């Protein structure tokens, strides 16, 4: 599913991400934009053989099981395919664990490089929330 900007903001807010661990909704929408262009089915292979899945490009190195990432963990306790669903519940619950793990949203390199310190509120401007 390819979400609309405000549509995703609303779903994320509903699932409890607005200000989760201090990160305003705009941060999450910005991260999603640059990780996946709001596409739940997005995947990308990493140089180390791991793969990133879904709207927030969660990595099979630590967070989900795809059966093809040697020596990896599955800390969110989910198949990586669950992260491609039109229903973002699995991606959100897993993101909550990631953002809580010490480095906040810096876990998402695209957030650090493209959203961090910017006017992220612009990402939810005009949205009925
Ligand atoms: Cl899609
Ligand atoms: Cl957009
Ligand atoms: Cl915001
Ligand atoms: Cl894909
Ligand atoms: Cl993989
Ligand atoms: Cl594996
Ligand atoms: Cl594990
Ligand atoms: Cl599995
Ligand atoms: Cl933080
Ligand atoms: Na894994």
């Amino acid at each position: 599913k390819v979400f609309g900007r405000c549509e995703l903001a609303a779903a994320m807010k509903r699932h409890g991400l607005d200000n989760y661990r201090g990160y305003s909704l705009g941060n999450w929408v910005c991260a999603a934009k640059f990780e996946s262009n709001f596409n739940t089915q997005a995947t990308n292979r990493n140089t180390d053989g791991s793969t990133d899945y879904g709207i927030l490009q969660i990595n099979s190195r630590w967070w989900c099981n795809d059966g093809r990432t040697p020596g990896s963990r599955n800390l969110c306790n989910i198949p990586c395919s669950a992260l491609l669903s039109s229903d973002i519940t699995a991606s959100v619950n897993c993101a909550k664990k990631i953002v809580s793990d010490g480095n906040g949203m810096n876990a998402w390199v695209a957030w650090r490089n493209r959203c961090k310190g910017t006017d992220v509120q612009a990402w939810i401007r005009g949205c009925r929330l």
